[PDB]
């Protein structure tokens, strides 16, 4: 009776049909019952407009959910702090309201001005809230541990960011640009919205990335939190800037065609209950909080209370938080962090995954969550169809990726988060003699192939849990004093910046259909990232970016930024990250080579410390003239220019079309190549006929 399009993909999976069933059954009741009651998803996404202070037909309107209290006024500057002629009247469903008539023909809270929802629980005294869809909320920065107030964020006209810009088209493949704000410039402090559009952005498009993941934009009160735990979820992070800032950013990008994605934190919120969402639970039953109780509504989770997704105006809290990202500030899509936690009751702490799918479908998998997630990419597939939704999970759970349509959760592409602990083990622990190459291909190679992935050799995930840079692995502190580019540099710089071109390049090529890249790593930065803490006495020296070593023409960071600058043009060139064309021919442990098929391109990985391999015969698919594509050992990158550009590699046949026995590594022709110690060159086959 019930067969779903995931089913042909991948045969595994009808022996859970019992829990798809279930899955499916309980995603279209709640939509269904969404449509009935509430218009559809796309009308219930736009809360937004009825939660919260919004000015209709010369009037003010605010609405707040907390069935919980008894009594409830709204507290604010504009009445002194005495909500004694503001207070509010509760329906049904526990949502309390008010109607607030301008005042003077203006409305009667001004713009830019401080409020808070007024409560109380009991017949005791009042409990003061920031609004749960405030747009804005302010901190003293000059005060440790200061706490936030709420603010009316509502500008007149001429302080209103007005996009000028249209959304760039989806990308064949992504080319994402990892950032974060705050930390974005060179000087120690809190960088701006603003700072960043201007310097930085222009610097992501110059490497030819065409997507910026833009991290820590929904409202944390703890900044080495690096965004992850949010307390108010419908303001912009007021330490770098203000909403029509962001506007300005998001805007600013699309002009240099670059789409913007922003990290969505659904998985939880913060347990900051001065501040936060946290404080709306007062000892609730679950079906009138944002929250579960008990163990439920923790699971012993470090600053995290965990959402009833399940409740219906938590499913319009966050539906209609995705819905305002989107329309108010033109993102082109989104990524939700901590979906691992979201999938599973045990949230994937302890495991632990070895591809045993019982692991995946059983009664620990949240369906509340799941259909969440569904409805919520339905919804965004559907406000912008060529949105790009990407899901942060370590697990990689079947069909996540895969359209809510087909059956699956509707995410366009995973992460490949295992990839980065490949090279740090390496790089930490195995001498470059002991590297196995099959090793490395099958961390890289090991997917599935029916979904969509973003590879990265390294992100802001190794940063939080305190590792080093690839580069400062490679090259430690002698990268202070030897990286000038007025004296050759030592054997193991030589080493570094070789390695870090061949790590980056073999990833973005074998690792997935997209690729990844932290601010500041396409150059190889120094040092780590470390956040003002007691420990490092609140110094901002490691929560900065120092672009000057990358600007400065007597060093060699340049180089590594130019191939990587040259890394992103060759796939937008040859578009191989959308290619489907994937073979590895050769694998040479004792030499150290790898060699692979990816597009149309050959790549040709020589890891070796110290062996030059001349006249080593590549196999390849269409038969011709293949010269040089993209080469690490160029001077520009800092090479030797042992290779040549404009050599021409003319193939030979190896057996017959399809016919595993007679071919070369299985591919029906083949080439020579030269290949020096610790380069990568990838090769085209020159266009013959064409002209002429
Ligand atoms: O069908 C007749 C009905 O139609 C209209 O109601 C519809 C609403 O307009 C529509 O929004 C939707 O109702 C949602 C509701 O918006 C949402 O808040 C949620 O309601 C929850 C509360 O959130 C929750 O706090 C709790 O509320 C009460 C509880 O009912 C009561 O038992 C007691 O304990 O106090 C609690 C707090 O004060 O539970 C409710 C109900 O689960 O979910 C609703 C959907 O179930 O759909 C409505 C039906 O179409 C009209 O507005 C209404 O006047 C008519 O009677
Ligand atoms: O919540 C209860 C449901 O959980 C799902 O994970 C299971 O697949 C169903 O069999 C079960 O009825
Ligand atoms: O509890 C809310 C508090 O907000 C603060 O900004 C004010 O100093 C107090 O007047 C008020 O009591």
């Amino acid at each position: 009776v019930d067969h779903l399009p995931i089913y042909d993909l991948d045969p595994k999976l009808e022996e859970f049909k019992d829990h798809f069933n279930y899955r499916i059954k309980r995603y279209l009741d709640q939509k269904c019952l969404i449509e009935k009651h509430e218009g559809g998803l796309e009308e219930f996404s736009k809360g937004y407009l009825k939660f919260g202070i919004n000015t209709v037909d010369g009037a003010t309107i605010y609405r707040e959910w907390a069935p919980a209290a008894q009594e409830a006024q709204l507290i604010g500057e504009f009445n002194n702090w005495n909500g004694a002629k503001h207070k509010m009247e509760k329906d049904k469903f526990g949502i309390w309201s008010i109607k607030i008539s301008h005042v003077n023909g203006k409305p009667a809270i001004p713009h830019n001005s401080k409020v808070k929802f007024r409560f109380r629980h009991g017949g005791g005294a009042w409990v003061d809230r920031i609004p749960a869809w405030i747009r804005y909320a302010t901190f003293d920065a000059s005060k440790f541990g200061a706490p936030y107030d709420g603010v009316h964020w509502d500008p007149p006209a001429c302080e209103r960011y007005v996009f000028k810009h249209p959304r760039p088209p989806k990308p064949d493949a992504p080319r994402i640009y990892e950032a974060h704000v705050g930390m974005s410039g060179e000087e120690p402090e809190v960088s701006t919205y603003r700072e960043f559009a201007d310097n930085v952005l222009p610097r992501i498009r110059a490497n030819n990335y065409n997507t910026v993941q833009l991290m820590a934009i929904m409202e944390h009160s703890y900044y080495a939190s690096f965004g992850y735990h949010v307390t108010n979820f419908f303001a912009v992070s007021s330490r770098s800037g203000t909403p029509e800032d962001l506007k300005y950013l998001v805007d600013k990008a699309h002009s240099l065609g670059l789409r913007v994605l922003m990290d969505v934190v659904h998985s939880h919120a913060s347990n900051n209950v001065t501040d936060g969402l946290n404080g709306y639970d007062v000892g609730q039953n679950t079906h009138e909080s944002y929250f579960h109780t008990g163990d439920r509504g923790y699971h012993k989770l470090w600053d995290s209370r965990l959402f009833n997704y399940a409740n219906w105006e938590v499913l319009r809290f966050l539906l209609s938080n995705l819905r305002y990202w989107m329309d108010e500030f033109m993102f082109d899509g989104f990524r939700f962090d901590g979906v691992t936690s979201m999938l599973y009751h045990h949230h994937g702490i302890n495991k632990g995954f070895t591809g045993n799918y019982k692991e995946y479908f059983s009664l620990d998998t949240d369906v509340d969550a799941i259909v969440y997630m569904m409805l919520a990419n339905h919804l965004m597939h559907k406000l912008l169809p060529e949105a790009t939704i990407v899901a942060q999970d370590v697990s990689g759970m079947p069909v996540l990726c895969r359209p809510v349509d087909e059956g699956g959760v509707g995410f366009d592409f995973r992460l490949a988060m295992a990839i980065p602990d490949r090279w740090i083990d390496y790089l930490k622990n195995k001498e470059d003699r002991k590297w196995s190459m099959s090793e490395i291909v099958q961390t890289l190679t090991n997917r599935r192939y029916t979904e969509k992935c973003i590879a990265y050799a390294e992100s802001h995930d190794q940063s939080i849990v305190g590792d080093k840079t690839i580069a400062f692995l490679l090259m430690d502190k002698e990268m202070y004093t030897g990286m000038s580019d007025l004296q050759p540099a030592s054997p193991t710089i030589n080493r570094g910046i070789a390695l870090q071109k061949m790590i980056h390049f073999i990833t973005m090529a074998l690792g997935g259909d997209g690729y990844l890249n932290f601010m500041g790593n396409e150059f190889g930065h120094p040092e780590w990232i470390d956040f003002p803490r007691e420990g490092n006495n609140w110094s901002y020296d490691k929560c900065r970016r120092q672009w000057s070593l990358v600007d400065t023409d007597h060093l060699r960071y340049k180089y590594m930024n130019a191939f990587d600058q040259a890394m992103n043009a060759l796939e937008e060139e040859f578009s191989f990250l959308s290619s489907s064309k994937q073979i590895v021919s050769d694998m040479n442990e004792k030499d150290k080579v790898i060699v692979f098929e990816r597009g149309d391109l050959v790549f040709v990985f020589n890891f070796h410390p110290n062996k030059t391999y001349k006249g080593y015969k590549v196999g390849c698919d269409l038969p011709g003239k293949y010269r040089v594509a993209l080469d690490s050992d160029a001077l520009v990158f800092g090479g030797h220019g042992r290779v040549g550009h404009d050599v021409d590699h003319f193939t030979s046949p190896e057996g017959m079309p399809g016919v595993p026995e007679t071919n070369f590594n299985n591919r029906p022709n083949s080439f020579k190549v030269l290949s020096p110690p610790r380069t990568c060159v990838a090769y085209y086959r020159v266009d013959e006929d064409r002209e002429e």
